[PDB]
């Protein structure tokens, strides 16, 4: 249609989703954008490939390592409420790793990738009994807070830590209080009988169909399945769009602690001054797998509006990502049924929200 943004907004998705597909042959997409209040939603390719099954609006995908995002706004919302200290040691609040390096890391910490456990949990755990001996044993290279290391284990550790804060499973916290009060009703930890036919698989580098695994730790650091239009919800909520505690708990996780590379590091979330330089957040959205030099921000920084602020996620057989500037209150989720990589992600989202 002649005179309207849907069209114009459809046509440069298009444009850049079909040939992103083509060329690293992934099956299945959905791009979803918010701009201006209003919410668009894109779906392209095959959720399965055999039996043949479309992306629909009901589509879930595996959001991977953006399920930390959710680990940090339920350690924000205990936070809030009153039940949780983020300065506080790990071992004050699990009192089995008191005596351990836990006595001094803290849960901040865990919260901003600067205690120094590593990316993977040890494949061979496989219970809490063998989790707490192997964190009773642990000794950073580096004292906590100096540097940061993208951590699977340090995530898990915040999910557990503000789910005990209030009371409750991890599992619990996340299904029957987070996503419900924030209207994700197609947002889950384990995909119920009725949503299965509606499960995306993924497919992995040898183009094989695969679910992830949900291990020890799993749901904090990985274990989100959701659809695109949940996830842009999740991304308004942010935002402060929709109709206290828990806007609260939304906009404090966007407080940013640490300086690393070019990004600032908030509650999870990562950020980069608006407006972005492409070159740079592309290098920010390379910081996955190594070690970074870390610099505490005291006072923290409050959360702002004139920010980048992005999450990727991937598992074996998905591909996501997340990026919302809050004083353009625009934002787009990308979901994908392929692990492709970063780069590539974050290019094309920073090509369309700069055509807005």
């Amino acid at each position: 249609h002649a005179n309207i943004d849907e069209s114009k907004i459809k046509d440069t998705v298009d444009d850049l989703i079909q040939p992103l597909m083509q060329k690293n042959n992934i099956p299945g997409m959905s791009v979803a954008v918010t701009v201006n209040g209003k919410n668009y939603i894109y779906n392209y390719g095959l959720a399965a490939k055999q039996p043949q099954q479309p992306v629909t609006e009901n589509t879930l995908f595996e959001v991977g390592s953006l399920s930390k995002t959710f680990a940090a706004t339920l350690a924000s919302y205990a936070q809030v409420s009153g039940k949780l200290s983020l300065d506080q040691s790990v071992s004050h609040y699990v009192p089995e790793l008191r005596g351990s390096s836990f006595d001094h890391v803290s849960v901040l910490n865990v919260g901003t990738h600067t205690s120094g456990l590593q990316l993977f949990m040890p494949e061979d755990i496989k219970n809490t009994t063998q989790l707490m001996a192997y964190l009773k044993a642990w000794k950073p290279a580096d004292a906590a807070g100096t540097h940061r290391v993208y951590s699977n284990i340090g995530t898990g550790l915040l999910g557990m830590i503000a789910a005990k804060s209030l009371g409750v499973s991890y599992e619990d916290a996340i299904e029957k209080t987070l996503l419900p009060q924030l209207g994700m009703h197609h947002s889950y930890l384990k995909v119920p009988a009725d949503q299965m036919e509606n499960y995306a698989w993924g497919y992995n580098k040898k183009d094989e169909p695969v679910h992830v695994n949900m291990e020890i730790l799993g749901n904090e650091a990985y274990g989100i399945k959701t659809t695109s239009s949940d996830l842009l919800r999740y991304v308004q909520a942010n935002m402060g769009q929709l109709k206290a505690k828990m806007q609260q708990a939304l906009t404090a996780t966007h407080t940013g602690y640490f300086k690393s590379g070019e990004i600032t590091q908030d509650l999870m979330w990562e950020q980069l001054p608006y407006p972005v330089s492409l070159p740079n957040l592309l290098t920010g959205n390379d910081m996955a797998m190594t070690k970074s030099v870390a610099t505490p921000i005291v006072p923290p920084l409050p959360p702002q509006e004139n920010v980048w602020i992005n999450k990727t996620g991937s598992t074996n057989g998905f591909g996501a990502y997340i990026a919302f500037v809050p004083a353009k209150k625009m934002g787009i989720v990308m979901l994908a049924n392929k692990n492709y990589s970063i780069d590539q992600r974050v290019t094309v989202a920073y090509k369309i929200l700069s055509s807005l």
